[PDB]
This record gives C-alpha cells, sequence and structure tokens, in this order.
C-alpha cells in the first residue's frame, strides 16, 4: 500500500550539500523552512546527520526513506509534507538545545517519529472519521488518525532497502519502535490535556524524575505537542500564513460534512472566517500557552518557544481590537 521513491529521487537526495548560510539559521527555534523547498528532504538529512551522526544510518536507506515518506503524505492544505519537516525542524532544536537529557536511542527515533507523525493524513479529523463511523475509527476507536500513522511508518520500515534500524539490536529495536508509536500516539491533542496536567503537577510537587521512564515518556509526549503546534512558535507573517493553511483543511473537512447534511462546528464552516480570530486567541489560551509554559518550566533551553507564542497570543489580540498588518 505504501508509495515507494524514484532511484533518481533518492539518489539525488544522497548528493544534497545544506548552503553553508543556511547551517546558522537552521539551530534557531524561529527558523521557517518556507523559502527552501527543494531542500526540504536535505534539511531533514542534516539534521539527523547533525544530532546522531554520519554513520548512524546508512545513508542510501535513510534517503530512500526519506523521499519514500515524502511521497506518502498526501496534497491537502497543512497536514503534509511541508508540515513533517516543520515538526521535525522543531524537534531538531529543541534535541539540540538539550541534547545530553536524551540518549541516541530517543534523538533518533524522536526526529524520525517527527517526520512519519502525519503520514498519509486524508485531510479529516478524528471527529469525522468518528461521527461518520468511517473504517479506520472501527479499526482505532481512539486516537484513530495517530495510530493509522504510526502503522504507515512500520509499513515504511518493511519495505525493501528502507529499514534505517534493521542495524539496531533485537533489543534497541523495539525500543525505538516504542519511542515512535508512542510519540506519534502523543500528537492526539485529546491526550495533550491531561499529559500536560500531569507534567504540571509532577513539576509543582518536585516529583518529575527523568530518570523515570513514565516521567520521560510524559515529557517526550509534551515535546510532540510543542512541535507539532510550532506555527505559533514563529515570526508574526509566518504564523498567520499558516493559519490560513490550517483553516483551508478545517474548511473543506466542514464542505464535505456539510454534503452529507451535517452543520459543521463554526471552526470547520468557510461561512464563519469571522470568528478566525477569537479562536485563535481560545486556541492559544486553552492549548498552546500551557503547552509552551509548562515545557519551558520542564527545558528552560526551550524559553524562545514560549516567548514567540505569546507575541503570536498578542497579534491575535491586535487582529480582534482592529489593528491588523
Ligand atoms: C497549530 C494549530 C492547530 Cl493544530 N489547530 C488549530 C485550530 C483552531 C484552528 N489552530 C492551530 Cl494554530
Ligand atoms: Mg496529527
Ligand atoms: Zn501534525
Amino acid at each position: 500500500h505504501m508509495s515507494i521513491c524514484t532511484s533518481e529521487e533518492w539518489q539525488g537526495l544522497m548528493q544534497f550539500t545544506l548552503p553553508v548560510r543556511l547551517c546558522k539559521e537552521i539551530e534557531l527555534f524561529h527558523f521557517d523552512i518556507g523559502p527552501f523547498e527543494n531542500m526540504w528532504p536535505g534539511i531533514f538529512v542534516y539534521m539527523v546527520h547533525r544530532s546522531c551522526g554520519t554513520s548512524c544510518f546508512e545513508l542510501e536507506k535513510l534517503c530512500r526513506f526519506i523521499m519514500s515518506v515524502k511521497k506518502n503524505y498526501r496534497r491537502v492544505p497543512y497536514h503534509n509534507w511541508k508540515h513533517a519537516v516543520t515538526v521535525a525542524h522543531c524537534m531538531y532544536a529543541i534535541l539540540q538545545n538539550n541534547h545530553t537529557l536524551f540518549t541516541d536511542l530517543e534523538r533518533k527515533g524522536l526526529l524520525i517519529a517527527c517526520l512519519c507523525h502525519d503520514l498519509d493524513h486524508r485531510g479529516f479529523s478524528n471527529s469525522y472519521l468518528q461521527k461518520f463511523d468511517h473504517p479506520l475509527a472501527a479499526l482505532y476507536s481512539t486516537s484513530t488518525m495517530e495510530q493509522h500513522h504510526f502503522s504507515q511508518t512500520v509499513s515504511i520500515l518493511q519495505l525493501e532497502g528502507h529499514n534505517i534500524f534493521s542495524t539496531l539490536s533485537s533489543s534497541e529495536y523495539e525500543q525505538v519502535l516504542e519511542i515512535i508509536r508512542k510519540a506519534i500516539i502523543a500528537t492526539d491533542l485529546a491526550l495533550y490535556f491531561g499529559n500536560r496536567k500531569q507534567l504540571e503537577e509532577m513539576y509543582q510537587t518536585g516529583s518529575l524524575n527523568l530518570n523515570n521512564q513514565s516521567h520521560r515518556d510524559r515529557v517526550i509526549g509534551l515535546m510532540m505537542t510543542a512541535c507539532d503546534l510550532c506555527s505559533v512558535t514563529k515570526l508574526w507573517p509566518v504564523t498567520k500564513l499558516t493559519a490560513n493553511d490550517i483553516y483551508a483543511e478545517f474548511w473543506a473537512e466542514g464542505d464535505e460534512m456539510k454534503k452529507l447534511g451535517i452543520q459543521p462546528i463554526p471552526m470547520m464552516d468557510r461561512d464563519k472566517k469571522d470568528e478566525v480570530p477569537q479562536g485563535q486567541l481560545g486556541f492559544y489560551n486553552a492549548v498552546a500557552i500551557p503547552c509552551y509554559t509548562t515545557l519551558t518550566q520542564i527545558l528552560p533551553p526551550t524559553e524562545p518557544l514560549l516567548k514567540a507564542c505569546r507575541d503570536n497570543l498578542s497579534q491575535w489580540e491586535k487582529v480582534i481590537r482592529g489593528e491588523e498588518t
């Protein structure tokens, strides 16, 4: 079922060298991959090599894996290839700035989990699949798309010449697949609320312990949320342009619901565009600000993400007040 890259695609990626100018730029939390489309697969190779090393993965298998993953992201307005690389870049910036807190196996599993976290997204939410009793919802009762994204990741890894993790021992292979599974499932925002509440309690009571596996899993889960939502941490023009894509995707879902005779929620209704700024204020106060606040408490080097999120919240307030561009 997985689409496979052509020889020309992976061989082409093998010869790419990142321009020197961008090396200083890629290290920064606010970096926007937007203006460098041709370089996205190359940027991911670069990030894997800088975090793990050139010897970590067999270059040919890595390039084949990356180009087949790209091929399995769909032409949807938001949950696409650009999103995958954006999320992976945020993870790289988090991992770089907190490098030894994490094991070599965690750094490789997380960068891969980020690139694959929305694989084969169809442009439909878990709400749509569960309300219209789609077969995916029967198969995966909760975290429907996230279970699908993980199944797709394993399916790519099973393709001839794509198993980038085959050189790990039998124990490390099962360990990395678990790191990936947990990380991808954690991208379901429904799980985020409880995860952030549990982490805030652990941090406030002084019980949070990164040597404790269940605590590590939660910290990793919050990092996945922080990366998934990072369009809210970019410079305002970038954040605004990504919000346009977010809403284009939701509006297409809303259109499909309307065709089935079910009225969508206001956020998915293109005829309700005027409610977007109030909706964004709600999203930042309920989801993004608490997310980056808790992440900054646990990992102080991630503070630039919280600063940038606060700045964009401020910009959404300006939009509501009529002070826009
Ligand atoms: C990053 C992100 C996500 Cl996942 N969801 C939403 C929904 C309110 C439109 N907004 C943002 Cl800014
Ligand atoms: Mg997702
Ligand atoms: Zn995502």
